RNA sequence: UGGGAAAUGCUACGCGGUAGUAGCAUGCUAGGAGCAG
């Protein structure tokens, strides 16, 4: 995985970073996961709001769907300090397990395990080329 | 002795096809830009 510095505008001098991934990983991941990702992005009015425009009154519909029948409602929100740098890898494994539950028929058992192994070898913990070294 | 067809032109109507013109909606593609995590 190659690492690079960003070039954008922000309100704190801490640096930002992007990471490019090799091509074979992207090809195989697209083929394995694309259908579910599209299905998630298409569905409207659910718990996950990825793919819902904030234009044309979509924002109002989201804010109304969350405001379902709650007797004494209040509003609550929180913040994760260093979410990307500090997520314990057990939860990442479990997250990658949930997304793969859809593959009951398109894949066997050993195929599922090897797909999980490739994912952990390519994205979870592997060799990062920063500067000029590994 | 209470029996009539066709070839021509005009007009009107409808259909079909052709072309050209304008409008509408969409589907694709390409390009450029902006926002968010
Ligand atoms: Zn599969």
């Amino acid at each position: 995985t190659q690492m690079n510095l960003k070039y954008a505008i922000s309100a704190k001098n801490r640096a930002r970073t992007v990471a490019g991934v090799s091509i074979c990983s992207t090809m195989t991941n697209r083929q394995f996961h694309q259908k579910l990702l599209k299905s998630i992005a298409a569905t409207r009015g659910a718990t996950v709001v990825i793919g819902t425009s904030k234009f044309y009154g979509g924002w109002h519909n989201m804010l109304k769907t969350v405001y379902s029948d709650v007797e004494n409602p209040h509003l609550m929100g929180w913040d994760y300090p260093k979410c990307d740098r500090a997520m314990p890898n057990m939860l990442r494994i479990m997250a990658s397990l949930v997304l793969a539950r859809k593959h009951t028929t398109c894949c066997s058992l050993s195929h599922r395990f090897y797909r999980l192994a490739n994912e952990c070898a390519q994205v979870l913990s592997e060799m990062v080329m920063c500067g000029g070294s590994l």
